[PDB]
């Protein structure tokens, strides 16, 4: 059955990563998202405890799936002759980081600490799970506006979690770490720091920092706003040029800047509604 218990409807998101369509569960009418990914287009393939070969991403998916919100819930999948089909569930009211961050422009401190801190909560439970997301950017964060709970979105780039050197990389360019651009390798933990960096760097100026390369393996970076004195210290940690001088997540939530965060619902009723 396939056909028989989802209501497809309009088109959310395209397509690199796959296509993605607004979908409803007509078993109980529960908001889903169905994203299909041909076969021809995947690039990672892992083996199932049925011993079944499907996409990484569903492998993925399916080890950081269960009662923690900060991920995304994969609820079902198929196969198809030519591609794979997977059942996502869908937040309703919801927005991605980069749309909210474009309306919006820089975010304040208060909030992009919150933000923030749940996406390093969501992040190390994908780590805790063996997973490692690798594409860790605006764009595939959701936000769920009434509960001011944000979901890590699309493994599509992702992995397994290893403590040895990364040779491959399918993530966003500008969001990598210099050690890639400089000599195609890195390490699982020590490149997230880096995209986080990006990404908080994003939030509180409204922009990414780096452009080309040459400001990556450079990694001087130049604050367009106002940002506190203190935020400013936990990005360019984030994105020190040495891998092993970056912070680690639990440097990073004892940061003095991420200290005394709002409960998501506080965020929702201050920054959303
Ligand atoms: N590409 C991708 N990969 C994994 C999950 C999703 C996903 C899952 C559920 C969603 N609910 O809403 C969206 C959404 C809504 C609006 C925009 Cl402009 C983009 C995505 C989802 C995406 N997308």
């Amino acid at each position: 059955p396939l056909e028989s218990q989802y209501q497809v409807g309009p088109l959310l998101g395209s397509g690199g990563f796959g296509s993605v369509y607004s979908g409803i569960r007509v078993s109980d009418n529960l908001p889903v998202a169905i994203k299909h990914v041909e076969k021809d287009r995947i690039s990672d393939w892992g083996e199932l405890p049925n011993g079944t070969r499907v996409p990484m991403e569903v492998v993925l998916l399916k080890k950081v799936s269960s009662g923690f919100s900060g991920v995304i819930r994969l609820l079902d999948w198929f196969e198809r002759p030519d591609s794979f089909v997977l059942i996502l569930e869908r937040p309703e009211p919801v927005q991605d980081l980069f749309d909210f961050i474009t309306e919006r422009g820089a975010l304040q401190e208060e909030l992009a600490r919150s933000f923030f801190w749940q996406v390093l909560e969501a992040v190390r439970h994908c780590h805790n799970c063996g997973v490692l997301h690798r594409d860790i950017k605006d764009e595939n964060i959701l936000i769920d506006l009434n509960r001011g709970e944000l979901k890590l979105i699309d493994f599509g780039s992702g992995a397994l979690l290893k403590d040895t050197v990364y040779t491959d990389f399918d993530g966003t360019r500008v969001y990598s770490p210099p050690e890639w651009i400089r000599y195609h390798r890195y390490h699982g933990r020590s490149a997230a720091v880096w995209s986080l960096g990006i990404l908080l760097y994003d939030m509180v100026c409204g922009d990414i920092p780096f452009e080309h390369d040459e400001e990556i393996i450079r990694g001087q970076v130049f604050f367009r706003q106002r940002v506190s004195s203190e935020c400013q210290h936990l990005i360019r940690w984030c994105l020190a040029l040495r891998p092993s001088d970056r912070p680690t997540f639990e440097e990073i939530q004892n940061h003095p800047w991420m200290q005394d965060v709002l409960l998501p619902q506080e965020t929702a009723e201050i920054h959303l509604h």
